[PDB]
């Protein structure tokens, strides 16, 4: 073969087979030993090396889940087993979190546990009280209780400087605003600096397996990037002046959870898809006329390859890069999906460009719609789904339109992750409609705080529906409602991050981690 594996591919594929011996033999194990099987889940789970044991982690959640009511014996495996085997789609139910609830909104764990051990188990609570359905209001005390708990042990040292560090990061990211990688690069140190877990059992050879994954990977996700690079420059992007170099953020965003070398064109898709929509978004707002406007618009319904040659030198070349872009994605989209997606995903641009002239129409008219009828047009508007469609449609999961329309436009997932990305942006403390504008024509009087916190509100509410909806079984492929989810929840990172990204660039793409 003209290239060889390297070493450090050959000592992570070692690495991965004894890990499946260490999964297949607590397997093999003649007794109950559901809480072993979790918690060796959970490490490679945490560290983002789970995609190479599929089997073996659901042969060890069938176990737990068969096994569930004798695994939930004390508040951390409760904790622990109700997030993973949620967050993998089996029915189980935030009441198991009751057995543990005592006075004064206080969750109980066994009066023999170190301190260490505590703080621990009220960790996997509040982990667990962040992946919240609609009306478990069990989940909302959980996370109240864990929060002031972890505050005051922070207030206090008297901790160990991993432990500490693994407050701080869980209190910071929570779960929305982070991405597997993200999560996987912290318990790198997490773990790494805990010398009681690197000398027990396996989990030197799970960590240091994970650090080769991660550097590995890595290297090609590095790889790719060059050739993004090559396209800003090839399209003229580069002299747009209105754009923004922020393609290589988008592309850091997706390399935290779109791992695999195949899914390269979901990585590239999504990095100029984006950073193309965030283009468009910038001409319909800002630079240009409604005249240039309405000619883009109605290039996009013909699909000419190229705008009048007379408009601005910046609305012309970022409408071809769009119109190439897009064409590309396509393409590739026909290898996985079989057929011709290209007229597909010309409708979900002109939607977009729809929703994004809606609001140029209301600002040019002075027309300051009801907040009903903004975040509607807000959904389309918002940029996401035409970030999400494509790129998805380059994996290998097959999303004929009978399924799609249970991912894509107009279902419920696709809705509720539009909003979030909607609500998320209009509560930003970083424009005549807006979130806040819109509701305080809505409610006469209204000062801008009571706008702010109605929507932060309804965005709590709408995240859980989300979550809730997003882990509902379907006839769709987990792997596609997967990215499109994780999409979402870079988004919230990205403003968690601009409210450093730099910094999440750095570890994802250009600092190896030390073995």
């Amino acid at each position: 073969q003209p290239y060889d594996d390297s070493h450090c591919m050959e000592r992570a594929e070692r690495l991965i087979g004894e890990i499946k011996d260490m999964f297949n033999e607590s397997g093999k194990f003649c007794g109950e030993n559901a809480f072993e099987r979790l918690v060796m889940v959970d490490k490679v789970q945490r560290l983002a090396i789970d995609r190479h044991f599929q089997n073996e982690i659901a042969q060890a959640l069938d176990y737990v889940y068969r096994y569930w009511s004798d695994c939930s014996r004390d508040l951390n495996s409760a904790a622990l087993g109700l997030r993973i085997l949620r967050l993998n789609r089996y029915p189980v139910s935030s009441d198991v979190l009751r057995h543990f609830k005592g006075n004064d909104g206080q969750f109980l764990c066994p009066s023999a546990q170190s301190e260490e051990e505590k703080i621990g188990s009220i960790l996997n609570l509040y982990r667990a009280s962040l992946i919240a359905f609609p009306e478990e209001n069990i989940m909302d005390e959980a996370k109240a209780f864990a929060t002031t708990y972890l505050n005051q042990v922070l207030q206090n040292n008297n901790i160990s400087s991993h432990l500490s560090k693994e407050i701080k990061y869980n209190l910071e990211y929570g779960w929305h605003t982070n991405l597997p990688r993200v999560e996987a690069r912290n318990y790198m140190d997490i773990y790494g600096e805990n010398r009681s877990w690197t000398e027990m059992g396996g989990n030197m050879q799970i960590l240091n397996l994970a650090k080769l994954d991660f550097n590995i990977m890595q290297s090609v996700h590095r790889l790719e990037l060059e050739s993004i690079l090559k396209w800003w420059k090839d399209s003229n992007l580069d002299k747009v002046d209105f754009a923004r170099h922020r393609h290589v953020e988008y592309f850091a965003l997706a390399c935290a959870y779109c791992i695999d070398a195949k899914y390269y064109a979901y990585r590239r898709d999504f990095a100029k898809l984006c950073a193309l929509a965030t283009i468009v978004d910038d001409i319909y707002d800002t630079y240009g006329t409604i005249e240039e406007i309405k000619l883009f618009n109605e290039a996009v319904k013909m699909w000419d390859s190229s705008l009048p040659n007379s408009l601005p030198e910046n609305i012309k070349i970022a409408y071809k890069a769009f119109h190439m872009a897009v064409n590309e994605s396509a393409e590739a989209a026909k290898k996985t999906q079989g057929r011709d997606i290209l007229p597909y995903a010309r409708k979900v641009w002109e939607h977009y460009l729809i929703g994004l002239t809606k609001e140029a129409e209301w600002l040019a008219n002075g027309y300051i719609p009801s907040l009903e009828e903004y975040l509607e047009n807000g959904a389309p508007s918002s940029g996401y789904r035409v970030t999400m469609l494509q790129p998805t449609l380059t994996l290998d999961a097959l999303l004929p339109d009978n399924i799609l329309l249970e991912m894509d436009y107009p279902s419920r997932f696709n809705e509720l992750l539009c909003l979030s990305l909607r609500l998320k942006g209009d509560t930003r403390t970083f424009e005549l409609v807006s979130g806040i504008s819109c509701y305080i024509k809505d409610h006469p009087g209204s000062s801008e705080e009571e706008a702010l916190d109605y929507l932060k509100d309804l965005l709590q509410k709408r995240l859980k529906e989300l979550d809730q909806e997003y882990l509902k079984p379907n006839n769709v492929p987990a792997i596609s409602k997967d990215h499109a989810y994780n999409i979402a929840r870079s988004y919230q990172l990205l403003y968690k991050e601009r409210d450093d990204i730099k910094d999440l660039v750095t570890q994802i793409l250009l600092e190896p981690i030390p073995l």
